[PDB]
C-alpha cells in the first residue's frame, strides 16, 4: 500500500497538507495535494495512522527526505517530542493524484 | 474552524468524496478533494464527527445547499434513517486545498 514517493517528485508539506507531482498511469503527470490531518493522529506524542487531527497536538511539520512527515508533538503529559511517520505506508499515487489507502 | 464553503464553489459529493474549487491565500484557484469517509462516522444512524467510515453504513450521499452532507444510514435495529451533518464545522480551505480541522 502507499509508496507514492516512488513515482512522484517535488513533494512538499506545508502545515498538514502534502503536495506532489506524480506520474499518470497512461503517461504524463499531474500535481495534486492531500490533507494529512484527515488520516494521521497524534497518540501520546507519536504520529500514527488510523486516526485524525494530529495537527491539534503538533507543530513545525516538515517533509524529511522523499516521504517522511516529521513534527514536534505534544505528549499526554504536556511536553513535546520529536516524532515522524513514513507517508509511503499509506499515501499512494493513484493515476497522478495523491490518495490515502 | 472549518467554513470551506465561504471561499470555495462548485462543490460536489460523490460517495464519500467532496470536491470543490477553492481560492488560494494570495489569489488564484485550485480544485481539490477530501475523502469525508476518513473523518465522519455513522452511529446508530446518525452522522457524526470524531470517527470514520460512515460510508459502510450509509447510502444516497448528497450535498445539500453549500455545505451539508446528507445521507441515509443504517440504525442498530436495521432500518435506515435520513441524517445530515454540516461540513463547514470541520472542513476548511487552506491555500486552495480542502482540509479537516
Amino acid at each position: 500500500l502507499g509508496k507514492f514517493s516512488q513515482t512522484c517528485y517535488n513533494s512538499a508539506i506545508q502545515g498538514s497538507v502534502l503536495t506532489s507531482t506524480c506520474e499518470r498511469t497512461n503517461g504524463g503527470y499531474n500535481t495534486s495535494s492531500i490533507d494529512l490531518n484527515s488520516v494521521i493522529a497524534a497518540v501520546d506524542g507519536s504520529l500514527k495512522w488510523q486516526g485524525s487531527n494530529f495537527i491539534e497536538a503538533c507543530r513545525n511539520t516538515q517533509l524529511a527526505g522523499s516521504s517522511e512527515l516529521a513534527a514536534e508533538c505534544k505528549t499526554a503529559a504536556g511536553q513535546f517530542v520529536s516524532t515522524k511517520i513514513n507517508l509511503d505506508d499509506h499515501i499512494a499515487n493513484i493515476d497522478g493524484t495523491l490518495k490515502y489507502e
